[PDB]
């Protein structure tokens, strides 16, 4: 799978949101291009003339997320964050000239992503109280990953002690795209786990968060309050569900070849740090089948 890439695999299952420290700091921002920011403002403008209902919207950037040795007492993860946005992610990420960019950010500042926006996204491994996750199928009018498999994300908009408030946003944006695609109400949703983060190799390497919830509803009550919405409250096309026993071979299924990179993120870390059982019980021949 070359079009995704682990940065960050939690302990203990996943970690909660009181064990997550941020560090969010301008020196965590995208470095000035080489040439000057002036190549953004020229793409937007273009961007703007055809499209003038586009809007521009603030971003956090991932810089970096540091783990602590594992079974230590206290927070067990460090996030450094800084701003960016949409229309620095249009110059930027998703600009026919990014792999230049990565290139010179490797040459200029030892790093890959210093020219890059790297806006930070979240992803949800949903799964229902009779034991699916969740997947939704995504539009074929839409320009990122037309007609792919997705899990229910997005990209949280700002507004440790601007840090605490940073973390949870974090954690409340993954519960609100949740309640804002798949029309679940709040209450029936546990607070989110981070499994892990994982990067978008097809978008230059942007990197999301993905969390684990758990819904109090069947599968068939959730797929009910999705469609009550009708067509108009929601960007996907159709819900699906897949039972978490499937789940564990997905990857040699063909589905694999229908999910969008960030989906294959959410998947890999919930087999990773979910599934994938360290003890005598659950690791027994009968509930772990071999091969
Ligand atoms: C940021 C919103 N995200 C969220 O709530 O989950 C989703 C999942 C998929 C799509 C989508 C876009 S185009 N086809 N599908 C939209 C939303």
């Amino acid at each position: 799978d070359p079009e995704v890439t682990l940065l960050l695999q939690c302990p203990g299952g996943g970690l909660p949101q009181e064990q997550i420290q941020a560090e969010l700091s301008p020196a965590h921002d995208r470095r000035p291009l080489p040439g000057g920011d002036e190549a953004i403002t020229a793409i937007w403008e273009t961007r703007l003339k055809a499209q003038p209902w586009l809007f521009d919207a603030p971003k956090f950037r991932l810089h970096s997320a540091t783990l602590a040795p594992i079974g230590s007492r206290g927070p067990q993860l460090l996030l450094r964050l800084g701003l960016t946005s949409y229309r620095d992610f249009l110059g930027t990420n998703w600009s026919s000239s990014a792999a230049w960019l990565r290139q010179q950010g490797a040459t200029d500042w030892g790093d890959t992503q210093a020219y890059l926006a790297d806006p930070l996204g979240v992803g949800a491994a949903l799964a229902t109280a009779d034991d699916f996750l969740v997947f939704l199928r995504r539009s074929r009018q839409v320009a990122e990953a037309p007609g792919l498999v997705d899990v229910p994300g997005g990209h949280p908009e700002p507004q440790d002690l601007a840090g605490q408030l940073v973390v949870h946003e974090l954690f409340s944006s993954v519960l609100q795209e949740i309640c804002d695609e798949v029309n679940l109400p709040l209450l029936t949703l546990s607070q989110p786990l981070l499994l892990g983060i994982a990067r978008n190799e097809t978008s230059a390497g942007r990197a999301s968060a993905e969390f684990y919830v758990q819904c109090s509803l069947t599968s068939e009550q959730v797929r009910k309050h999705y469609l009550s919405g009708g067509p108009e409250a929601h960007e996907s096309t159709g819900i699906f569900f897949v039972e978490t026993q499937n789940v564990r071979r997905l990857p040699e299924t063909e589905m694999w070849a229908e999910l969008c990179p960030s989906a294959k993120g959410a998947i890999i870390l919930y087999n990773r740090v979910q599934g994938s059982p360290t003890g005598a019980a659950l690791g027994s021949p009968a509930l772990l089948p071999p091969l």
